[PDB]
């Protein structure tokens, strides 16, 4: 059904690759999940992932087009978005301000609101899920990958499992409390914070200490970098990074926050180069750290790659191996002799009165000096046509070429000079003979020798 | 030479046949002096050589 | 070091395929140059330059 092309990204248990639907001629992203490496439970919950992704129809969410299982693999086929990560794109930009971060977060919150309205909680919102629609200027930010997403029943909270990414985990998930939609607003607070200053609000080498920080809500706004951030951006972060999920801002309420809805009078327009610089390092530290979880029930070293091949000529070119050797023309002929060949064909064409073959061997702008031109230079083949039509269209005539000399001037140019003697009969012969000295200037154009100029004397 | 006057000079070469050709060729040098009279070019004088 | 500005240029016997660069380089005039030098060499009776 589909044809797989380049890889676009990875997880521990999936890769994503561009693909083309064979019968459609439409391109898509294929999420290819190695089901042999999943738990029974995570394999089964692919049904839930497939279902959630079909439900979701929104301009800022990538949608599912198809789901296929084979013996060792499951395929979830989505829209292709080609802009890559928002976060990578931010660091390549010429200008980046609070007003620009507000537009990013608004798009994310719109997507999240739509999830929440459909009874979907993402649970694992992080920079990797934030993709750009295309490489065009001002492309939309799009949510991609809902592999840890859950379905909830109205506003009911439950214990859906300990799942997420350490830095973005909500306090309630870490306290083992029943949870729901607000987990995604905590993660948006963490993302917003990183969008403003380029580093996360909670970080520790020791994961247990990290979790105590999260549960305590122990983040800060240190000088110098937060000194130029507006109070309203800080207010929105505070409202999202509220420890008690019942008191945390919702996605609907966040979208009405002045830093978002009154962006044009509230959000700063100042370029934040330090954010761009910190975000580069953040982005780089994210790409060294493997997608691997803290631990699992297995003992296999990571392996596997995709090799190309190189295009090669078909058939049996030669017995011994030929690794791109400098091949030359095969043993066909000698170049002087080649000139002799086309020249003999020329003389035969003139003798037979065949203007058709004479035209092919002559350049359309052929130059000519001959006694029939009375000392003038003639261009073209119109002049010799009068002799092809009248005279040569026919008593016995024998030509004889004497003392031919050939000058080879590169692969594409040559010149031959010789003496032509013609034996003929005039009226009631009386056999006669005439001498002429002829020069032909040949030039190979598109693999064919053509006369560019010729000179004749005493005829 | 203005809107109403012009002059062209060229070499005329004629290929023909005499009696039982035997293709022949002849050269002449020709000058034509054109003049527009009432919106129409007309020859007022011409000169030929070697014909 | 030995970083001379006008470095010397020597090819082996190379193949010379046609080269249609978009810019209009001059060459016809070059032929006209060497030809005029030829005619002047013949006129002056300078067999040295003619050789």
């Amino acid at each position: 059904m589909y044809q797989l092309f380049e890889e676009l990204g990875k997880g521990a248990f999936s890769v994503v690759r561009r693909c083309v639907k064979v019968l459609a001629g439409q391109e898509y992203a294929a999420k290819i999940i190695n089901t042999k490496k999943l738990s029974a439970r995570d394999h089964q919950k692919l049904e839930r992932e497939a279902r959630i992704c079909r439900l979701l129809k929104h301009p800022n969410i990538v949608r599912l087009h198809d789901s296929i299982s084979e013996e060792g693999h499951h395929y979830l086929i989505f829209d292709l978005v080609t802009g890559g990560e928002l976060f990578e794109d931010i660091v390549a930009r010429e200008y980046y301000s609070e007003a620009d971060a507000s537009h990013c977060i608004q798009q994310i919150l719109e997507a999240v609101l739509h999830c929440h309205q459909m009874g979907v909680v993402h649970r694992d919102l992080k920079p990797e899920n934030l993709l750009l629609a295309s490489k065009l200027k001002g492309a939309a930010v799009k949510l991609a990958d809902f592999g840890l997403a859950i379905e909830v029943e109205g506003e009911q909270q439950a214990w859906f499992g300990f799942a997420g990414t350490p830095g973005y985990l909500s306090p309630e998930v870490l306290r083992k409390d029943p949870y729901g939609k607000p987990v995604d607003l905590w993660a948006c607070g963490v993302i917003l914070y990183i969008l403003l200053v380029g580093y996360p609000p909670f970080w520790d080498e020791d994961q247990h200490r990290l979790y105590q920080q999260i549960k305590a809500g122990a983040y800060d706004f240190p000088s110098p970098e937060w000194d130029t951030v507006t109070p309203e951006a800080k207010d929105l972060i505070n409202k999202m990074l509220t420890i008690n999920p019942s008191k945390r801002i919702t996605a609907a309420e966040a979208l009405k926050h002045p830093w978002i809805s009154h962006r044009s009078t509230v959000a700063s327009c100042m370029h934040r180069q330090e954010t761009v610089d910190c975000l580069k390092k953040f982005n780089a530290r994210r790409k060294l750290k493997g997608a691997i979880l803290t631990t699992m029930l297995a003992t296999r070293n990571f392996s596997g790659g995709k090799s190309g091949g190189n295009k090669k000529s078909d058939g049996v070119k030669e017995s011994s191996e030929s690794t791109n050797t400098t091949i030359e023309d095969e043993d066909t002929k000698v170049r002087k002799q080649e000139i002799i060949k086309v020249t003999e064909q020329l003389i035969e064409a003139i003798s037979n009165g065949d203007f058709e073959s004479y035209t092919k061997m002559c350049d359309p702008g052929m130059t000519a000096f001959e006694p029939e031109a009375l000392g003038n230079l003639v261009e073209g083949l119109d002049f010799h046509r009068f002799y092809f039509e009248n005279l040569w269209s026919s008593k016995p005539v024998h030509t004889t070429i004497l003392n031919p000399h050939i000058h080879l001037m590169g692969d594409e140019s040559a010149c031959i000079a010789y003496i032509r003697i013609t034996q003929y009969l005039d009226a009631g012969g009386i056999p006669r003979t005439a001498q002429s000295e002829e020069t032909r200037v040949w030039h190979r154009r598109d693999g064919k020798w053509q006369i560019v100029h010729f000179h004749r004397s005493g005829a």
